[PDB]
């Protein structure tokens, strides 16, 4: 008693696209950035491709199919989509480019002129991706900063399936097996009993948030992966970002209860952070908010312009 997954996986010519720069060559292979020509038609759609190193290798030619399964199942504008797959030496992703980046380095990037509304519609925009995922009963299991794509500054989606796992009709959790699991933005039912589930997303939304909220900081920045499991179970948490009002933190400390069912749900998530994002001032104070532009280059505010300074 399931549905058929009628998908398209679309299958494109290697003549078709322009490979033009490497975005990154990571411990996973390497990503580049290119332009789609689809024979046919008139039209240049830029793309980001995905691939292996150049050796061939066994389980990880089954892990980018795997990837592709589901990137090619989901239909969101808060979701990345697959544009197909390119059956080169080894298998290529295909999707489109985001242009500017992950949303963690672009905050790192940028913390001078992030202001508080960009912040709370980026909260909102992550809830409404991974709601949606919800509904398509697919449990993420690495939802971080690192992971969310930068499209514009004002649109941004989640990305990299590598660990998603689609559970069944009656099916309420998934059971992990290796550990390749990055452990500070798991639930702790995660790390103690590799149980995972949409509620288990949400703790993870709560820490994605967090790096949002401090501009890009390391969560527990000291602390080894190691001693997470029992800082936790002692009850420690994230600390308050200065920007964060207590109505915001809050939110990220419910995602953090140790019942599961106790913190809220996607859906109220999208509600509860659109409710503060039409008064962004109320609910984050930060310093400009809008953009802060006479480079002083001191630390003084006494300073007057001397067509203000008359005859003394
Ligand atoms: C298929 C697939 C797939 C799976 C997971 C992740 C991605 N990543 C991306 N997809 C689309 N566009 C990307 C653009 C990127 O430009 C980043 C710099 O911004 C000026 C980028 O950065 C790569 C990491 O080094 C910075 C990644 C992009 C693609």
């Amino acid at each position: 008693g399931e549905a058929p997954n009628q998908a398209l996986l679309r299958i494109l010519k290697e003549t078709e696209f322009k490979k033009i720069k490497v975005l990154g060559s990571g411990a996973f292979g390497t990503v580049y950035k290119g332009l789609w020509i689809p024979e046919g038609e008139k039209v240049k759609i830029p793309v980001a491709i995905k691939e292996l190193r150049e050796a061939t290798s066994p389980k990880a030619n089954k892990e980018i199919l795997d990837e592709a399964y589901v990137m090619a199942s989901v239909d969101n504008p808060h979701v990345c989509r697959l544009l197909g797959i390119c059956l080169t030496s080894t298998v290529q992703l295909i999707t489109q480019l985001m242009p500017f980046g992950c949303l963690l380095d672009y905050v790192r990037e940028h913390k001078d002129n992030i202001g508080s509304q960009y912040l709370l519609n980026w909260c909102v925009q992550i809830a409404k991706g991974m709601n949606y995922l919800e509904d398509r009963r697919l449990v993420h299991r690495d939802l971080a900063a690192r992971n969310v794509l930068v499209k514009t500054p004002q649109h941004v989606k989640i990305t990299d399936f590598g660990l998603a796992k689609l559970l069944g009709a009656e099916e309420k959790e998934y059971h992990a097996e290796g550990g390749k699991v990055p452990i500070k933005w798991m639930a702790l039912e995660s790390i103690l009993h590799r149980i995972y589930t949409h509620q288990s997303d949400v703790w993870s939304y709560g820490v994605t948030v967090w790096e949002l909220m401090t501009f890009g900081s390391k969560p527990y920045d000291g602390i080894p992966a190691s001693e997470i499991s029992s800082i936790l179970e002692k009850g420690e948490r994230l600390p308050q970002p200065p920007i964060c009002t207590i109505d915001v933190y809050m939110i990220m400390v419910k995602c953090w209860m140790i019942d599961a069912d106790s913190r809220p749900k996607f859906r109220e998530l999208i509600i509860e952070f659109s409710k503060m994002a039409r008064d962004p001032q109320r609910y984050l104070v930060i310093q400009g908010d809008e953009r802060m532009h006479l480079m002083d280059e001191e630390d003084m505010d006494d300073v007057v312009d001397a067509d203000e300074y008359l005859i003394p």
